[PDB]
């Protein structure tokens, strides 16, 4: 078996290997990449997402979110307080202000230490789930707005045409902006491109060990667990690497830099944080191997995890027994 220790693998496709997206995902899995839950893909040197980022300042962040923590430094939840709209240029200025800017630091490890020590004492603001794309329409390879759709994958594998669409999202981050522990909706894959700015540090649990993280989370967030059997779906809970190690949870970490792609694999729990002002683009996708994960994915039906209307068809077709209860949640 390839990659038995479930290490995060890093790939360097040539320009020829970068033509056929589906083929390269399958190649990475042939090498065991999916066992880690996350892989990095460094594009060939000839490739670019777009010509420049000089003209992005007028994009609107209609509802910036202030991420307010509660708990202890290594075990906390966050809620999102809505703020007034601002442009990307205004957000970049805010991120660089004395209140929000990245502190002096020696290297990524020092910054990671500072994040886990001090995150809860600040409330950074970020732009999330903004429908749109920064790929140039003429970028033909790994253009996140031109991937095959999940609806077409389901139809090709299972024979059923379904409603729904599948478009990318933009994210604008700053120092300490945080993504809580989660898997994707319906345990889909995701792909994430860091277009511009400072890094993003990721943590990931191998899919084969996801239920170990779930068990720890139920212990550490006991009221949340009583409220919902799939509360990690709410995307609010953080657990530090120190606490994971103390509890024996298998995980890995890696830092993504501008110009790099990250792929998350079905049922790969992940979390992380931004180092400073940045802009990323991400979308969910499927392959034939996903279908079995989609059939088995847990669901939140308590009301908290509202999602896109595209997920209706996925539950309806893949999880008909669960559909009525889940639909009542939505
Ligand atoms: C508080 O929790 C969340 C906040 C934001 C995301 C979005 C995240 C991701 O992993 N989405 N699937 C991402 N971060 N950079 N680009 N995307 C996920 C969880
Ligand atoms: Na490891
Ligand atoms: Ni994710
Ligand atoms: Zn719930």
């Amino acid at each position: 078996a390839q990659n038995p220790n479930c290490n995060i693998m890093i790939f360097h496709p040539t320009k020829e290997e970068f033509n056929d997206f589906d083929k390269y995902i399958a190649y990475m899995e042939s090498q065991g990449a999916h066992r880690a839950g996350l892989a990095k893909i460094i594009p060939p040197k000839e490739w670019k997402a777009r010509e420049t980022y000089d003209n992005i300042s007028e994009i609107l962040i209609a509802t910036p979110l202030q991420q307010v923590a509660s708990g202890r430094a290594g075990v906390f939840t966050q809620y999102h307080k809505k703020k007034k709209a601002m442009t990307v240029g205004e957000y970049r200025h805010l991120a660089n202000s004395k209140k929000y800017q990245t502190p002096p630091h020696q290297n990524f490890e020092d910054l990671e230490r500072k994040y886990w020590k001090n995150r809860i004492y600040n409330s950074p603001i970020y732009g999330a789930d903004i429908s749109g794309s920064l790929f140039d329409e003429n970028t033909k390879q790994w253009n996140l707005g031109h991937l095959g759709t999940i609806q077409d994958l389901l139809e090709k594998e299972c024979g059923v045409v379904i409603e729904g669409v599948n478009t990318p999202y933009l994210y604008f981050g700053m120092w300490k902006t945080t993504f809580a522990w989660h898997t994707e909706d319906m345990d889909l894959y995701s792909i994430n491109y860091l277009h511009l700015g400072e890094p993003k540090t990721w943590y990931v649990v191998p899919p084969e060990h996801g239920q170990r993280l779930e068990r720890l989370a139920r212990e550490l967030f006991p009221g949340s667990s009583r409220g919902c059997g799939a509360f990690l779906r709410h995307k609010v809970a953080l657990i530090s690497p120190t606490v994971l190690k103390e509890n024996g949870i298998p995980f890995n970490r890696i830092t993504q830099e501008a110009g790099e792609f990250m792929v998350t694999f079905p049922y790969g729990y992940h979390a992380g944080f931004n180092h400073g002002f940045n802009c990323a683009e991400a979308i969910n996708f499927a392959t034939p191997r996903w279908i079995d994960y989609g059939k088995m994915a847990s669901q939140c039906s308590c009301g908290e995890a509202r999602v896109t209307f595209s997920m209706d068809a996925f539950v309806r077709i893949l999880q008909p027994e669960r559909y009525d209860l889940w639909k009542r949640g939505q």
